[PDB]
């Protein structure tokens, strides 16, 4: 019984360090989906102004840089892969934004490029944005497997 | 006693939650410490672009917004604290709605993206001290609610 309280706490330590990487990439999608191409309104919310999402790219990009960070803080035989292939493609994501610096480097850029990089249900997704989906799909697996695991603990 | 594992279950339940709200502040955080005044730059990291912040605050407006909500989700015991950090989620929505003259442009300069979002900027007066109170509240709402987890857990 003294073996379950330190399974159960390292196990729930997982499932935190996993909820935090999930959120993360919870905050680019909302970024993507409600301050594309928007600006603070008189009143309260946003109001149009199309083609000047440099700085919100590079944010997205910092956010990239330190969901890595936060999975290369993960360490567990059970989740080894599970761990890896959410890392590579955190890598190729960032690594993709950084490729399309000619269009997403630049202060004004279009909605319709900063869409094509971050957002995932975009159509053509041909910026960054598919790269985004794979990882996304990654975490969600490892945030399941995690949760299994505590699942078990308990 | 069988029971005990429903309690610390639905105690992590809002550890979990409140994680959530942690890091959607981390994301602020990371948004006015590195992407004010960025861009994303060829090989990679970013580069000097001043100004044009005024997307990147339309996302932190965006969060903002988001943090509100997660905290109306959440325990007779944390009321307090969860209403004391929804009154300074609010508080922070509602100064930056306040500065649209400034805020709510294109061409936001990085001098007022930092009074907005950037906690250790010297002045913090166009939301920046408002952030600051928002991060205590719930620094010392995640103290509180990781103080009940472990009791249940012993």
């Amino acid at each position: 019984l003294t073996e379950i309280s330190k399974k159960i706490t390292e196990s729930n330590a997982v499932v935190l360090a996993v909820k935090e990487i999930e959120t993360l990439l919870a905050s680019i999608d909302e970024l993507a989906t409600k301050a594309i191409g928007k600006k603070i309104q008189q009143n309260g919310g946003l109001a149009v102004e199309a083609g000047h999402n440099g700085t919100l790219l590079a944010g997205a990009y910092t956010i990239s840089k330190l969901i890595t960070q936060k999975l290369d803080g993960l360490k567990s035989e059970k989740l080894k892969e599970k761990i890896e292939n959410a890392k590579k493609c955190s890598e190729d994501f960032t690594k993709k934004l950084e490729g399309e610096h000619a269009q997403l480097g630049i202060e004004n850029v279009t909605d319709e490029n900063a869409k094509k990089a971050i957002l995932i249900t975009d159509a053509a997704k041909d910026k960054g944005a598919a790269e985004l989906e794979k990882l996304f799909k990654a975490v969600e697996n490892l945030a399941k497997a995690a949760k299994e695991m505590l699942a078990n603990s308990v």
